[PDB]
């Protein structure tokens, strides 16, 4: 039945990221991402995008129109590059500006774009602290986030009694994460 998927940091149209993360990003990554979502989503599913959706809204290659066409419910948890909520409103059914809490088969899940701690560079320490704060305050069991890109080594959201999983495309071979992998923890 209804499955939950999580993906983030798609950077649709961020052509330059091919240069910035030569390692993982390659020309035509939008098509690859959209493809992997295509062969998985069903009308009753729900896809969570945890940040940095599109680089701009000039849908010259149909990437956005295609995304819009995909089946299932789509909700977004805003990342630092996600600024125009009005432009976004028609690519998502629900938009949460910072976090969203959901409960799955008992356990409580915090959805945010920011991690508890960036294992590399803590560019947004204040936002990281808020995530931790919420996590603790709401007695959350897991944190699903994005923001931290692929690197040649390996979240820091472990130095705190916090469990997490990085939904960033660069870490999951441009595939959404199923609610299955969540259960692999529970």
């Amino acid at each position: 039945n209804a499955m939950m998927y999580f993906i983030s940091d798609t950077h649709f149209y961020h052509e330059n990221i091919i240069n910035l993360n030569p390692e993982v990003r390659f020309k035509g990554f939008e098509i690859v991402i959209l493809t992997n979502l295509l062969k998985v989503l069903k009308p009753e599913d729900t896809l969570y995008h945890l940040g940095d959706f599109t680089w701009h809204f000039n849908d010259k290659n149909e990437y956005l129109r295609i995304w819009k066409a995909l089946p299932g419910r789509k909700i977004l948890v805003m990342g630092n590059h996600d600024k125009d909520k009005e432009s976004l409103k028609e690519y998502f059914d629900e938009i949460y500006d910072f976090y969203k809490i959901i409960e799955h088969k008992g356990k409580r899940i915090l959805l945010s774009h920011y991690p508890a701690k960036d294992p590399i560079t803590e560019r947004y320490p204040d936002r990281q602290e808020m995530v931790r704060e919420i996590y603790f305050k709401e007695n959350c069991d897991l944190l699903i986030h994005g923001h931290v890109h692929w690197n040649r080594e390996g979240c820091a959201c472990k130095d705190y009694r916090i469990e997490c999983i990085n939904a960033n495309v660069e870490w999951n071979d441009y595939k959404p994460i199923s609610e299955r992998e969540i259960d692999k923890l529970i």
